């Protein structure tokens, strides 16, 4: 198709999605060449940026629906702040190259990245990342969100699907008659600032994906940057073991697993929560001898039990993870503090770049 003709021939479906396929253009500039993702928000497509010598971008095209348009405007405000504050592009938040309003569709152009860390784990038959990879990805997440936290921002939806490799090319360790895979370059970027909240802005009550959600959110006690620290702790567990720390889809059971894995919920948090129906006389309501009781009993053990090795680097990892999974968000380690944790003495100079 021709740039001008294609960019002006435009229509939406009954749901407010842009009708488009591979080959279509936007802004006499972006040529759609692949599909990367879709949701209720809209769609993400790979494009060639013909105004920047056909360099590759991920273009997010938001639905022509007021709720999603407004949310996208707020997302752009966050991305603009990140860009304003990271002139060397060294804080590892996804680079927004362009944004525009295409017939009511907010569109955001990003640098093109590789597979997300969940997809890579799944392609490795959920065999975990080796500890040095866990350590480098942890360092990068602490560095990226410390920067976001210094700028009165909280991501609120950190999960492995929102952490992408710059380049996900892998090496084969073994291929016996699942092919065992390690990523070559563990450089990552954080994506999807579509839930990211400034300190002064309205806070959505229930944030984060289930498995990465902290106790102060479940208990509706208010949340801020420590929410993201809890998420990171859960992510690092999952990188290290290949399975989620909290495999549950119900609040009371989730809070029970937290107490079995991490120790007792602080008294003051139970006193203050409106979620009183989960408690009786200050203790979580929980039948140990039911089927769910036996699953939790068998599967949810003290955090340290999940160590695969007893050496110093594993002990250091678990100390940092424990500090990231403090119940009380006011006692939870900050990412500025996390960057100084002795776990990160095991990095190399390349890994500090
Ligand atoms: C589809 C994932 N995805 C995004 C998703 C959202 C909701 O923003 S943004 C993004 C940027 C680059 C990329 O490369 C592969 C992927 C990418």
């Amino acid at each position: 198709q021709s740039s001008k003709r294609s960019s002006r021939s435009v229509e939406d479906d009954k749901e407010g999605h842009l009708v488009c396929r591979i080959g279509d253009w936007l802004q006499e500039r972006y040529e759609i060449v692949g599909n990367l993702g879709e949701g209720t928000f809209g769609k993400v497509v790979e494009c060639l940026d013909h105004a920047r010598g056909k360099s590759q971008v991920a273009l997010k095209i938001i639905r022509n629906v007021g709720k999603y348009r407004e949310a996208a405007r707020l997302e752009i405000n966050v991305l603009k702040k990140i860009k304003e504050k990271d002139k060397e592009n060294k804080f590892l938040c996804v680079l927004m190259s362009d944004w525009f309003n295409f017939h009511g569709h907010m569109c955001i152009a990003f640098e093109l990245l590789g597979k997300n860390t969940f997809e890579f784990l799944k392609e490795n038959n959920f065999q975990p990342y080796p500890l040095p990879h866990v350590r480098h990805m942890a360092y990068q997440l602490c560095h990226a969100l410390r920067f976001l936290h210094e700028n009165q921002l909280t991501h609120t939806d950190l999960k492995p699907e929102n952490i992408l490799f710059v380049n996900s090319e892998f090496e084969t360790l073994y291929n016996e008659h699942c092919e065992e895979k390690s990523v070559k370059n563990t450089s990552i970027r954080v994506v999807d600032f579509g839930s990211a909240t400034f300190d002064h802005e309205h806070h959505t009550t229930i944030v984060a994906t289930r498995h990465y959600r902290p106790p102060e959110v479940i208990l509706e006690l208010g949340w801020a940057q420590p929410c993201d620290v809890w998420s990171i702790g859960c992510i690092l567990f999952e990188y290290y073991r290949g399975f989620t720390l909290f495999q549950t889809h119900e609040n009371r059971e989730h809070l029970v697993m937290m107490e079995k894995i991490l120790g007792p919920i602080p008294s003051h948090m139970i006193h203050r929560t409106r979620k009183q129906k989960y408690f009786y006389k200050g203790g979580l309501v929980w039948d140990e001898n039911s089927s769910d009781g036996r699953y939790v009993k068998e599967n949810c053990k003290p955090l340290k039990s999940y160590m695969l090795q007893d050496s110093l680097e594993h002990v250091q990892l678990f100390d940092l993870m424990r500090r990231m999974l403090e119940f009380d968000p006011a006692q939870r380690i900050t990412l500025a503090e996390a960057l100084l944790h002795p776990f990160f003495a095991g990095l190399t100079p390349e890994e500090r770049s």
